[PDB]
């Protein structure tokens, strides 16, 4: 799921842009076990391309969705920038990267 | 989720046209207990516009829908009603008069 | 859910092409509460269109779908071939008969 080099980068990302807490590989064991109860195949958080797809299909739930389904999200969004080689010192700043490349796609269509 | 005085227009309203049955406040500890199940905060209940989130996300399941699920999206269209001060007598006149805004 | 001759027929189906194993009754016992799990009407397993109703819902969902979700998926498949009197000998003949039947 994650490589080594993959793992020390995941380990020092932060929860909250300016918290202490880190993500850790019970946050990934997490996320795995909460697809399986919405049904979802876990061995898509192996790549950036599975990530991807899962992030497409929980994004219509993030409105109006629990604070369990949002921190999911939240921990896909992460795991996608890892894959990608896209820096990350935080969560929001995941957030932010998926936004401004998903605009840049936008962009692209045109 | 509901203020005292939508509380107590809430208690009134009945279940079927125009049946014996009226909304108590165990319609609404189930209906945020059952928000919990499917993944969605059950917070949005409080507002106007929190029901009208919820009841345009379980819009597409509702024909292919279980009993559970249609019995949900009755309650919460009931409690969008209140939120908007919008007076019903029943479940159903909930369901047209929502019906009627969305048409706008 | 299914009448004794469409029994006789979903009880021949083998669970994979030329394994051993075959459909029985609890898999439809399965299959319905694993619906009402995820807020869909068990009834419409009753008939041709119930199922194919099912199939369209639970379609979107089929390529980031659990091995559970794609099993339910594939039980329903094969009970819409059962209604509709399409001899299949196994879940898959009854997914490519679906695909060419909606190719048509």
């Amino acid at each position: 799921v994650l490589s080594g080099g993959e793992l020390d980068k995941w380990e020092k990302i932060r929860l909250r842009p300016g918290g202490k807490k880190q993500y850790k590989l019970k946050h990934i064991v997490w996320a795995s076990r909460e697809l399986e109860r919405f049904a979802v195949n876990p061995g898509l958080l192996e790549t950036s391309e599975g990530c991807r797809q899962i992030l497409g299909r929980l994004q219509p739930s993030l409105q109006t969705g629990s604070e369990e389904l949002r921190s999911l999200y939240n921990t896909i969004a992460v795991l996608y920038c890892v894959h990608q080689r896209i820096d990350v010192k935080d969560t929001k700043e995941a957030l932010d990267k998926i936004e401004e490349e998903q605009n840049k796609s936008k962009k692209k269509a045109q």
